[PDB]
């Protein structure tokens, strides 16, 4: 059994799905891999979009946001949500220490709590410092942020088309070769519901 994760970095439903990411990494036998789909591949000026939404996943999920993010962040005209360099991020810190769903959960924080620029090359290698990787992420990253990020890209969109997902966050299920997309909203802010229902899938296999 394979939990595939379609997700962007700077998708505020995702971080309202952080849980269950977190919650998933914990169902033993349980395979995890992360699919980045380049959502925006926006300066804030942007804000508008996003805020109102934001209040509405902390009290759906508990999932917190920080006075840095809310009055810093989304206040700072030079502020660029791009999603490409947090995705390279991701996974640079997967090629690098298969710690590509420990360095999104740390990418989110980031932006949400802390209102960190994460488009930025210093902040995303300070994350990657946080996480024990110093030795190697600065040339990971450069690596990932061509090429390997721009085919990435191109099979996770390749992948959401085939679900008809409309887009972030998306969780498919892998069994023998069957992939079946999960009710994902059902299980917003109920993680350890989520646990159990991939361990009843297990169980049901």
């Amino acid at each position: 059994l394979t939990l595939h994760y379609l997700y962007d970095p700077l998708c505020g439903w995702c971080y309202g799905a952080s849980p269950l990411l977190a919650a998933a990494c914990e169902v033993t036998g349980l395979d995890v891999r992360l699919h980045g789909g380049g959502m925006m591949t926006q300066p804030v000026g942007l804000r508008h979009y996003v805020m109102p939404h934001d209040l509405r996943i902390a009290q759906l999920t508990g999932q917190p946001f920080g006075k840095d993010y809310f009055d810093g962040l989304l206040r700072d005209t030079s502020a660029v949500f791009d999603s490409a360099p947090p995705t390279a991020a991701v996974l640079a810190a997967e090629a690098l220490d298969g710690l590509g769903a420990a360095m999104l959960a740390r990418i989110q924080r980031a932006h949400y709590v802390e209102g960190r620029r994460i488009a930025e090359r210093p902040v995303l290698l300070e994350l990657g410092a946080e996480l024990g990787l110093g030795e190697g992420f600065a040339e990971a990253f450069d690596a990932c942020s061509g090429e390997p990020l721009r085919a990435h890209f191109a099979d996770s969109r390749r992948l959401m088309n085939r679900l008809g997902a409309a887009g972030f966050p998306t969780f498919a299920l892998e069994r023998d070769g069957r992939l079946q997309v999960l009710d994902t909203g059902r299980y917003l802010g109920q993680p350890d519901d989520w646990r159990a229902f991939l361990e009843t899938q297990l169980r049901l296999a």
